[PDB]
């Protein structure tokens, strides 16, 4: 099973200078909770957004997408082709938005959380997929975070 | 994956007398997205509770738990032990209450639709499992049935 999670304000991006412009703590455990124990895909550029204590997350089989045949991600498998990274019974894309896009035909959910926050798209801003109508998607309600920021969860599913 | 799929009243009820006292159209899609494609298993007294005109589930792998060796489940495969149905990468627990408590050391997943019915529980009544706190749950919005009904669905999760 490959599963994309992804955390997006309502106008799609979700990175821009290689950090997540907001912090929503209730996200970072829902997303502790969806992939620990499972395999984790990354893009090259979201594994360098790490702070070198922070990778490998802990408990889950980190791999990284570069096309850099000789990179090295200390605590990570590389792998040069999202099928070699797929291996896993259950992985789930961490990011980012490029990896998501080269992964979504090949994944049956996607986990989102959609932060409200008035963010506006700039250029070379990182940017979730957009998912059309044969995405059954259940939409979770507006959830308060002790950040201070409206919230809501949802699921996605094809079959 | 090791998934949980049922609906249950407020009390708790999930069957009486061999079925179900409500049917929503809403929860038998929401239950055929999730489980199409993928191994249902279900108890052999659930078995029984489908007409032949209606069994096997289509596209599914169709498991019966039953403790007779004989027992014959036309277009299904009869096993004696739960491990058995765990070959396949992404297995649905589709009731009732005896194998959903069978099944509950497995499952990381429950999807879970509670229909606003007052129904108190009577001796001889299936019932929803017990969840501990190990279970983390995305609670969903009061939507309403075509039935007549109230119902939200919830998703619960746990590495
Ligand atoms: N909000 C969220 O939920 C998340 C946000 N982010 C944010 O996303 C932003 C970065 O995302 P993005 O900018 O899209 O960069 P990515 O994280 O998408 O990684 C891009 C890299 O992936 C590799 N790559 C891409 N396609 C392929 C392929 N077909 N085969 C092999 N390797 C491939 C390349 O590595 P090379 O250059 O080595 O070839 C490329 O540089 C950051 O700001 C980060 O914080 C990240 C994760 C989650
Ligand atoms: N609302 C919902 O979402 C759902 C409700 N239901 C309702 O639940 C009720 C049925 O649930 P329940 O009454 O608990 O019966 P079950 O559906 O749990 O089936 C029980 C049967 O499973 C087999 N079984 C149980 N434990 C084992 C074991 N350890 N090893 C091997 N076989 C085993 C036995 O088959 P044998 O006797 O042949 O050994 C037993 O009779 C019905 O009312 C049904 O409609 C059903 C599904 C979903
Ligand atoms: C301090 O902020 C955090 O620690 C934090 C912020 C966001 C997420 C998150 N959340 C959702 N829903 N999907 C995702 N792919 C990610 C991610 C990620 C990556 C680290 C590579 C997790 C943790
Ligand atoms: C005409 O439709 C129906 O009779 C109907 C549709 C759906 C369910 C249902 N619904 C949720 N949420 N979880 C479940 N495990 C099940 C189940 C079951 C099975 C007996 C096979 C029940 C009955
Ligand atoms: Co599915
Ligand atoms: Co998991």
């Amino acid at each position: 099973m490959v599963g994309l999670i992804w955390a997006q304000a309502t106008s799609g991006v979700i990175g821009r200078g290689g950090d997540i412009p907001w912090r929503l703590p209730e996200d970072q455990a829902h997303f502790r909770e969806i992939t620990m124990g499972h395999t984790i895909v990354m893009g090259r550029r979201t594994w360098d957004s790490l702070p070198a204590k922070v990778r490998p997350l802990p408990g889950r089989r980190n791999v990284v997408l570069s096309r850099q045949a000789d990179f090295m991600a200390s605590g990570a498998e590389v792998v040069g082709s999202l099928e070699e990274a797929l291996t896993s019974p259950e992985t789930w894309v961490i990011g980012g938005g490029q990896v998501y896009a080269l992964a979504l035909p090949y994944a049956t959910r996607c986990e989102v959380t959609e932060v409200d926050i008035g963010l506006p798209r700039e250029a070379g801003d990182a940017l979730a997929p957009v998912l059309d109508e044969t995405w059954r998607g259940e939409t979770g309600e507006w959830r308060f975070s002790r950040s201070g920021l409206r919230y809501r969860l949802y699921s996605y599913h094809r079959s």
